[PDB]
């Protein structure tokens, strides 16, 4: 048996999602203590934010990490997964798993990881789109030939392509053969493309206040799917995938040749098991919405672990 933990990235949460979860007895204390940690009322906006609140991506990002960090909490109340891994910003989440960061320095990590590709995004006019249905190779070829890149790479033969609003309508206006439709995300700007070279900048500084340890789980990171045995490895490649392309398709290949025989998405959960399904068949996936969800984890825990 092998379990995998994984963590979702920005688009995942949605308004209200984090009410049940806070009800857990000691959990307002520990987000409002990371809330003070940060400077970003966490409760607030996973309780009563709507949409246009939590589609701010300084304040999805830090979220998105204390929800992860907050329901694993909750589901190992122990156990150790088999291996660990998270989309984009679900990979500061997997960090905390692993040992890597501690949650507050987690924490602190994102809130500046999602101010500085806010402030990247905003001196620019970029921004992803995903591209539904043709066949991922043309379609990175083509867009590519249009100077647009492949930020996302999520397996299930899915792609996500990033780059200038101009380019990205010549991509809509001039669609990869097969693809029939190219729909923007609710992003910012072209997260994971050299446009976000100046967050790299700044989430590097950041990253000086941290001394990483050694992984004590598997890490699998985004950058090319591969284990990362060093806690400076794992905080380097963390820095850089701002800038970096996703490949969530060689992570899932990765947790096939580690024999993943479950995995289970903390919360917010849905996106990646949704993807699981797809791309890992045998493989049973458990999602992590509220604490309603906790005794059916338990059980997949206790008979993988
Ligand atoms: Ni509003």
């Amino acid at each position: 048996h092998m379990l995998v933990l994984v963590a979702p990235g920005q688009g995942a949460q949605t308004p209200g999602f984090l009410t049940d979860w806070l009800a857990l007895p000691g959990a307002a204390d520990r987000v409002a203590a990371w809330s003070d940690a940060i400077g970003l009322d966490l409760a607030h906006f996973g309780t009563k934010a709507d949409a246009d609140e939590i589609r701010d991506t300084s304040v999805a990002q830090p979220l998105l990490v204390a929800a992860g960090i907050l329901s694993a909490a909750a589901l190992g109340t122990g156990f150790t997964p088999g291996a660990v891994a998270g989309h984009s910003v679900g990979e500061i989440t997997a960090a905390v798993f692993a040992g890597v960061l501690d949650d507050t320095a987690a924490l602190s990590l994102v809130r500046r990881r999602g101010l500085a590709m806010a402030e990247a995004a905003a001196v620019t006019e970029t921004g992803m789109s995903a591209l539904l249905g043709g066949d991922p190779e043309v379609s990175v070829a083509h867009l590519e030939r249009l100077g647009l890149t492949p930020a996302n790479v999520n397996g299930a033969g899915q792609i996500v392509a990033a780059g200038t609003m101009e380019q990205l309508a010549a991509l809509n206006e001039d669609k990869p053969e097969g693809v029939r439709k190219v729909v923007p995300l609710k992003v910012a700007g072209a997260f994971h493309t050299r446009h976000m070279a100046p967050a790299v900048d700044k989430l590097a500084e950041a990253a000086k206040a941290l001394t990483p340890a050694d992984p004590k789980v598997t890490y699998v990171s985004n950058k090319d799917g591969r284990a990362v045995a060093s806690g400076t490895e794992v905080l380097d490649r963390l820095v850089g995938q701002v800038a970096n392309p996703v490949r969530w398709d060689l992570c899932m290949e990765t947790f096939k040749e580690l024999g993943v025989t479950a995995i289970i998405e903390v919360c917010p959960g849905g996106t990646l098991t949704g993807l699981a399904k797809r791309a890992l068949p045998g493989v049973k996936t458990l999602a992590l919405k509220t604490p309603d969800d906790l005794d059916a984890a338990r059980e997949l825990v206790a008979e993988h672990t």
